[PDB]
């Protein structure tokens, strides 16, 4: 099936007048480990602009200033602070780990803190280098509400499929190995969304998106969507994926390359349009 | 009674041609203690944009750079610098303490410095976590010109009323326990302004405001209003509260969520309109 | 005499096609000493936007990041670096010392470095707290091309005149004590420009300018003007002073307060208009 | 021959729909050594905005925050980190070394790391102070795809020609001393592009460009062009040079000075127009 605007218009519902906060969810982002700070800033920017009720960032000490230059709306702390990181996991509804996390000792220590602190009611998004980190180890998943957002090569690491042999049928079968509800966002030329026996295709998107930080922005948007829209999780993530490229398509008419932060700036205006 | 634009148009008076500075007041903001830096940046942004003559921020050493990235208009120093903090209290007309202050040892040391340095002619706004700090201790108030801006839960801590039993009559009676002139801004779904036997209701506002940092922006605006408008303090704070949501209402027509910093950017253009 | 647009249109000449750089001058700014960093950032912003060929800032180590967040166009270094500060003085055509300099030991050490390194062909602008620093000491001036930009109170310190007795005749007579070519910019409600027996009045300006950082922006603009326009120095500084308030007047139609950084952003568009 | 829009329209081709990333190249920038941080930020800004697929910056530790304030899209690390700098050279298609590099011990250590790590398939741009660094030493070039972007004075250092005797014929003959494919961009009043027996002249450009950071922006643009357009390297660099001044010409109609960062902001909109 094809993910289009009508699906996205189905998900992006006008906000209930009464319910204020909580309803719109709390996300914790974990990443931007040296030297990949910008990645967590771009996911943060996307997440806030998508309408997450509260956004909290666990990042490198020396990257907090730059984050706040862009986004004072998001609390940020040193990810090495083990007890605060723990407290913040329990306060979060959605945990996005991976953008700019890297693979050093601090990343593995952190991965393992998060992995032991995740609760069953929480949504866990595993992005970028955290896919490699998930691959090195294994048996019980701390939640069933798992979203994977790997690159062509990172998904290879997790599933054992080379880029030529990452055909729909092969990716689909490698998924039946993770919990049934697991959503996979196969970031690619044409990104596809997998869950169980469902495959979603986006027709929107173009070469103006082939620029550094595009995936981080996508990760942030998916996190913001799942935080506030509690209906079918596959369609919610699918909508996030559609809108990301749909905005890029709009910005392309007047831009040779569409920059990740330029897409983030446009998010609410377009979500507003999508809500009618 | 209902706080509307006509009241706000009554407060926001065209500026006297002669009187330059001083008239528009000096505010000291104290907060943005690690890791809640963004909060003091958002209150600062609101305070300057509301037209405070001079804005000074006592904040965490490592948060000054980020503040100045947004706002070189505001002097900022390390709140641990006891003698400078003291000097700055005596130079201020309005002291806004609390947004991002936190509750650690540095926050309590600071609370107590401010509390002993406040003078009777000064307006004191106690926000966020400083409400909890005020709650732990008590007998003489250093000023009668007190404004409280607590969340549903923080006001519980101060008054002993649960969120179900924070009914108008109960909040009103719990106020008769603080000095007669004390203004309470009950930040809520529908924020209400209390002083003595007066209750102000705003009809403006919506769910697009249910995003992190919204209260900090409100605290900054109230501080900027009270700094420059010296008529009835209840109506001045009420106007600040109205305009905050009124701007959010305007920005909502083209935004699914209205971000705290987006509201700040619009303040003077709208105050200009309000002044006619 | 009155400083108006016709004078400003006389100074702001269309740029010669051939002459590229050098012609437009090199300014060194010295200030933004802790905790007054924003001041040097606002003077820097004004100076670059006014069209200075090259702008260099000697500032506090911990303030360079914030400066570059606003203005990567300007080189910045630690003012404690004595040998680099010296080298940079000799490379500069115009030295603006004072905005946010403060009065501590580092400020006095620096004042005295600059004072001994100034050359006769250089223009020296002494601003803010550097007026107090000039007041404490005295006999030979390192240049005759001196511009003073003090506040009502700072000029008192230098001349011995109280704010009531800073009447035109008294200020004029206190100037005949500094070298003949010295220009005084008496920043006030209505700023006036003094040199010898000349007094310039600006009619433009309003109460929307009574906000923190307004003087720093003026200091930066004067520095940028004198760097590139080598005709009569009194009229050049006068034009800078006029345009500062003229821009504020334009921005006031849609702004209750006009912020110093908002004026800086508009400078070249308006200078372009002034050049015809 | 004259470099105009028709040449630039020939180079800036609409992006292939399929090919996503890699095609658009990876650039490593090395510079922004203390205190010339802004220079690498301005080259970075230009490089990303020109459409480089991935941009990585090797810069001073204390300059990474400021870079990310402007550009979270670009990874940045401490250039003193020898093993990471090495790894990043091998991952890059284009290496731009020099803007703000300075000439101290750290710059020479770095120059020599890069010089030994460059591979034959890589394009190497030597800018600003790195021209002086290239001049001090000499015999085998690590690549034939060399672009030199020196100032009037830096090219003197390399070739032994004074500014009066840097006549077309003299510059042309001094080039026959570097590998045959070497491109020289003679940044000047009227910048000219040299390769072999070819000389390109731009007619666009004006005095509004005579402002600090203009060359850094040019260096960044050339880097972004060569990263994505793999046809004739002389024409590709020529186009980059044309567009830089062409944009400045457009911005000049409403700007007395055209600032380097203002040009960068406009790049994709204009490249989009150039692609038709
Ligand atoms: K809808
Ligand atoms: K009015
Ligand atoms: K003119
Ligand atoms: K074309």
């Amino acid at each position: 099936m094809i993910i289009d605007d009508l699906l996205t218009k189905k998900i992006i519902k006008p906000r209930p007048l009464n319910s204020h906060k909580g309803t719109f969810g709390r996300v914790l982002l974990i990443g931007g480990n040296y030297p990949y700070g910008g990645a967590i800033i771009m996911a943060a920017l996307a997440c806030v602009n998508s309408g997450a009720g509260l956004v909290t960032v666990a990042t490198h000490k020396d990257n907090i200033t730059a984050l706040h230059s862009h986004l004072p709306e998001a609390m940020a702390f040193d990810m090495v602070e083990k007890d605060r990181l723990s407290e913040q996991i329990t306060a979060a509804d959605v945990v996005l780990m991976g953008p700019g996390l890297a693979e050093d000792d601090l990343a593995q220590t952190t991965f393992d803190v998060v992995w032991q602190a995740i609760e069953p009611k929480q949504t866990l998004i595993i992005d970028g280098s955290a896919i490699n980190l998930l691959a090195k180890r294994k048996a019980i998943w701390p939640t069933k509400q798992i979203i994977l957002t790997p690159h062509q090569k990172e998904w290879e690491r997790l599933s054992g499929l080379t880029i030529p042999e990452q055909i729909e049928a092969a990716t689909q079968t490698a998924l039946a190995h993770f919990p049934k509800e697991t959503i996979l966002v196969a970031k690619s030329h044409q990104t596809k969304i997998y869950q169980g026996q469902k495959i979603g295709h986006i027709q929107v998107g173009g070469p103006y998106q082939a620029t550094g930080g595009m995936g981080d922005t996508l990760a942030g948007m998916i996190a913001g969507f799942v935080a506030q829209f509690h209906t079918d999780r596959f369609e919610v993530a699918a909508a996030a994926v559609f809108l990301h490229s749909y905005i890029a398509d709009q910005l392309s008419k007047e831009a040779y390359v569409v920059l990740p932060t330029r897409i983030s700036a446009e998010i609410t205006r377009v979500m507003k349009e999508m809500s009618e």
